[PDB]
């Protein structure tokens, strides 16, 4: 009995603070004999306290579409549970060698030390019996359990101070040379949501503080917005209007290339 963790792509749930980060979490059903049953089967993640509202979503046995009734997923603390039920127990035995799967999840709510780990555990249990048993409730706290690979998503903060000059408004772009080792101008896609905002507005002291950015993952693969092993990831910062009585400067003039790594200063001009 093995369980395996990945991430998804930071992309598709947004690479700003606010955003969810997905953890597809997959364990391959064993090859049970006719009169061994399980007493339970359960995938378990205690997510990381930079994580909020935690849970689970996407609940699969591979091959097969699962009802409703098939397992319950519960949050106990940062602890989220897929528990499959007596008619979901039933299913994973007649499916041997098949992924059952869920998606753990929860909210950025900022970088800290810039490194967000990930495990999860599989807690299933098996017994002889002539006659298929009701399952049990599985046990809260296991010896040793199976328990996956770690898994990492990297993140870091940006604080713009604009100069303070309150009221300056600012829009933030994924680069298109992402891992540059010097950062460029060059954007593409729509404005970052932070916090669900897409428009960042200094205060009193002319400052936005971003908590979180993100930066790279552990998960290596095609075509997946990352670098493996990069500490460090270029955003581009559009001045989208300037303060009360300041000159916005024209094209590329409003443009600044940010290295987020796991602070940036404008400097305005009267008119
Ligand atoms: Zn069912």
């Amino acid at each position: 009995i093995s369980v395996e963790k990945s991430i998804q792509e930071q992309k598709l749930n947004g690479y700003g603070v606010g955003s969810l980060i997905k953890f597809p979490v997959s364990s391959t059903a064993p090859t049970l004999d006719a009169k061994s049953f399980y007493k339970y089967f359960q995938l378990r993640d205690t997510l990381d306290d930079r994580l909020t509202a935690v849970t689970a979503t996407e609940v699969s046995l591979e091959g097969t579409t699962l009802d409703p009734t098939d397992y319950k997923v519960d949050t106990k603390g940062q602890t989220v549970t897929v528990t499959f039920t007596a008619e979901g127990l039933k299913r994973i035995k007649a499916a041997p060698g098949k992924k059952v799967s869920a998606v753990f999840q929860g909210k950025v709510t900022e970088a800290r030390n810039g490194a967000i780990t990930n495990r999860a555990q599989v807690i299933s249990d098996t017994v002889y019996a002539e006659q298929p048993p009701t399952p049990e409730e599985p046990p809260a706290n296991p010896e040793n359990p199976p328990t996956s690979n770690e898994v990492t998503s990297r993140w870091g903060d940006l604080l713009i101070k604009k100069v303070g000059l309150q009221g300056a408004q600012f829009q933030l772009y994924k680069a298109k040379n992402a891992y540059a080792g010097t950062c460029t101008k060059d954007k593409e896609g729509d404005p970052i949501a932070i916090n669900g905002e897409t428009t960042l507005t200094t205060d009193a002291q002319g400052a936005i503080n971003v908590k979180g950015l993100f930066i790279s993952d552990s998960i290596d693969g095609a075509n997946r917005d990352n670098q493996k092993d990069a500490t460090a990831r270029c955003y581009v910062l559009v001045e989208t209007k300037a303060p009360a009585g300041y000159v916005l400067p024209a094209g590329d003039g409003a443009v600044t290339p940010v290295k987020i790594e796991v602070n940036v200063t404008i400097e305005n001009t009267k008119q």
